[PDB]
C-alpha cells in the first residue's frame, strides 16, 4: 500500500520534447537508463520518504584499504541518500582502524569484522568500492530491484569490444554475438532480495570454475555481467555514477560527475 503524493508544483513533462537527444535512457527491455535530466528529484523524494525507505550501503575495506574510509564515508554523507535513511556497512580486517566520521540524523553504521540481518535492518543494498569519492547528488532515483552501472571505459563500445569472459569453461562465459552493456562491478544493488540472489549465484558460479580450474578474466565483474546479461537490471545507471575524471576527464555527456576514483 503506497499512500497518495501531496499536491507538488513542477515544470510539466512535455511529450513531444526529448528528455535527452544524446543519449539512450531506456533499455531495450524498458529499464530507466539513468542520466542528469530524466528525473525529477522532488517527486522521487516524495516517493521514496513515503515508504520510510532504508539503504543500506556496503563496503569492504581491508589492509590499506582502511585508509579510503574517512574520504568515502565523509562525502557520503554530503552526497548520498540524504534526508533519506541510511545504513552504512563497512567489512574489515581493522575494527580498530575505521575512522570516526560524524553522521548526519537517521543515519547509522556499522562494522563487521572479517546474511539474514540486511533483510531486516534495510529495503535496499548498495554495494560499492571503498577508494571512491561522492562529488555530486547520488540518490533515490537509483533504487530499483535491480541495477548495475556502465562501466566508464565501455559505455560507448561495441559488445564485441566488451571484456567479458570469453572461454566457453567459464561459467562467467559471454559470447562475441551477446550482451547489452558492460557493467562495472564496483556499483551494483537492489531490493535486499535481488542482491542476495546475485550474490548467491555469482559465489556458486565462481565455486563451480575453480573446480574446474579456471578463473574469469575480470573476477567477480565477468559473472555480474554474466548474471545481468540473463536477468536483466530494472534500471541502469548512468558513468556519471562511476567516473574518473584523471584518466577519463569530463565530456560534455556527462552533467555530473557523482561517484569518482581516487587518484
Ligand atoms: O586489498 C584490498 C583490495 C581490494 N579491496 C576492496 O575491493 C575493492 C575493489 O578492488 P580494487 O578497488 O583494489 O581494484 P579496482 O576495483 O579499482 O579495479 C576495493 O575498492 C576495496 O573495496 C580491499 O578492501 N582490500
Ligand atoms: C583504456 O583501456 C581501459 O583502461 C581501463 C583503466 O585501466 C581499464 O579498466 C579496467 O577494466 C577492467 C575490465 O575490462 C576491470 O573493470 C578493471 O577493474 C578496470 O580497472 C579497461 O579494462 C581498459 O580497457
Ligand atoms: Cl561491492
Ligand atoms: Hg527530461
Ligand atoms: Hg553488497
Ligand atoms: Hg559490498
Ligand atoms: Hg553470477
Ligand atoms: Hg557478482
Ligand atoms: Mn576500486
Amino acid at each position: 500500500f503506497m499512500v497518495s503524493l501531496p499536491r507538488m508544483v513542477y515544470p510539466q513533462p512535455k511529450v513531444l520534447t526529448p528528455c535527452r537527444k544524446d543519449v539512450l535512457v531506456v533499455t531495450p527491455w524498458l529499464a530507466p537508463i539513468v542520466w542528469e535530466g530524466t528525473f525529477n528529484i522532488d517527486i522521487l523524494n516524495e516517493q521514496f520518504r513515503l515508504q520510510n525507505t532504508t539503504i543500506g550501503l556496503t563496503v569492504f575495506a581491508i589492509k590499506k584499504y582502511v585508509a579510503f574510509l574517512k574520504l568515502f564515508l565523509e562525502t557520503a554523507e554530503k552526497h548520498f541518500m540524504v534526508g533519506h535513511r541510511v545504513h552504512y556497512y563497512v567489512f574489515t580486517d581493522q575494527p580498530a582502524a575505521v575512522p570516526r566520521v560524524t553522521l548526519g540524523t537517521g543515519r547509522q553504521l556499522s562494522v563487521l569484522e572479517v546474511e539474514r540481518r540486511f533483510l531486516s535492518e534495510v529495503d535496499y543494498l548498495v554495494c560499492v568500492d571503498v577508494d571512491m569519492e561522492f562529488r555530486d547528488h547520488v540518490g533515490v532515483e537509483i533504487l530499483t530491484p535491480l541495477f548495475g552501472t556502465l562501466h566508464p571505459s565501455f559505455y560507448g563500445s561495441s559488445r564485441e569490444a566488451f571484456t567479458y569472459e570469453r572461454r566457453p569453461q567459464s561459467q562467467a562465459y559471454i559470447p562475441k554475438d551477446e550482451g547489452d552493456f558492460y557493467y562495472m562491478g564496483a556499483f551494483f544493488g537492489g531490493s535486499v532480495q535481488e542482491v542476495q540472489r546475485l550474490t548467491r549465484a555469482c559465489h556458486q558460479a565462481m565455486m563451480v570454475d575453480q573446480a574446474n580450474g579456471i578463473e574469469a578474466v575480470w573476477h567477480d565483474e565477468s559473472h555480474l555481467n554474466k548474471y545481468l546479461l540473463r536477468h536483466k537490471p530494472t534500471k541502469v545507471l548512468s558513468p556519471e555514477y562511476l567516473w574518473d575524471q584523471q584518466l577519463l576527464g569530463w565530456p560534455a555527456v556527462l552533467r555530473k560527475l557523482r561517484f569518482t576514483a581516487v587518484p
